[PDB]
């Protein structure tokens, strides 16, 4: 069964999210844990967490299909110690928001060394994840591949493995694959040989059960462009044919597809329709 959804707004409450998710034709979703402007975030009230949980039950959303995503402030690779410390403290709080909501997965970008060096930046990330994981329980942190922009770490799957193998609680570190960031970095899912190489690399670096989520994004730019600009499904350089190849892999189907393409609920309902249209047109099983 296809597990698909989108990044959902939380601005009207967490509890609106399950209903909004089924209204766009999804059964999966991603949300931010908060809308804080700075380094401090509130927890949801007991009242709000309870409503969220009730709506999850009401709509039969699978808890393996519900993800949180960290905000853009957190940078565990920062060469500024105070930003590193505030990032750690905020990440811990985001794990506590997840715990409160019942959310099992917290997705993050590993970070940027800002031109101080990839190897030292990886160590900083590792140490930061240790401080976080060693002071929390339950929640699994997802490392997401990113584009090769400035001092971003994680544009090659190899880098995500370097972080993971140094972490204390490796079972609480897993992986998210973003189709747009990968395409930006040369991972060519428009060809079955590219998808096969991607899967072989994932299986060998992490094992396939570490792949917890795919971010389903088309790209504004060509393969290898390193641009980090998402596009609506079928409207970019991955395209309808490219996605049809990607969708044809059973291994890919086992994993929730989360849209982070431009627009709101309305555009995402259309992108979800496009995905089923692509699957129908190209005769993909299932
Ligand atoms: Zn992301
Ligand atoms: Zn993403
Ligand atoms: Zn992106």
């Amino acid at each position: 069964m296809i597990k698909i959804g989108a990044h959902m707004p939380i601005s009207k409450g967490f509890d609106r999210v399950p209903q909004d998710t089924v209204n766009i034709g999804g059964n999966s979703f991603q949300i931010f844990p908060h809308n804080a402007r700075s380094w401090s975030a509130k927890l949801p009230s007991d009242e709000a967490a309870t409503k969220f949980k009730r709506e999850m039950k009401k709509h039969g959303i699978d808890w393996e299909n519900a993800f949180c995503h960290s905000g853009y402030l957190i940078n565990l690779a920062s060469p500024k110690d105070d930003i590193w410390q505030k990032s750690v403290e905020l990440l811990k709080k985001e794990v506590e928001i997840c715990r409160k909501l019942g959310i099992r997965y917290l997705n993050i970008h590993p970070g940027s060394h800002l031109g101080t060096g990839e190897e030292e930046g990886i160590d900083r990330i590792v140490r930061g994840l240790n401080e976080v994981l060693n002071n929390t329980e339950g929640v699994v942190i997802l490392l997401e591949n990113v584009s090769q922009k400035g001092g971003n770490i994680g544009y090659k799957l190899e880098q995500l493995k370097k972080i993971r193998d140094l972490v204390d609680q490796r079972d609480r570190v897993a992986i998210t694959y973003d189709t747009c960031h990968g395409f930006d970095s040369g991972y060519d899912i428009t060809k079955k040989e590219g998808v096969e190489a991607l899967l072989n690399e994932i299986e060998s670096l992490f094992g396939l059960e570490r792949l917890k989520m795919i971010h389903l994004n088309d790209s504004k730019y060509p393969l290898g462009a390193a641009k980090d600009r998402h596009e609506r499904i079928g409207s970019g350089f991955i395209g309808e044919e490219g996605f049809a190849v990607f969708f044809s892999f059973k291994e890919i189907q086992e994993v929730p597809w989360i849209l982070e393409t431009p627009g709101g609920n309305e555009e995402h309902a259309e992108d979800i329709k496009k995905v089923f249209e692509i699957i129908e047109k190209f005769g993909i099983e299932v």
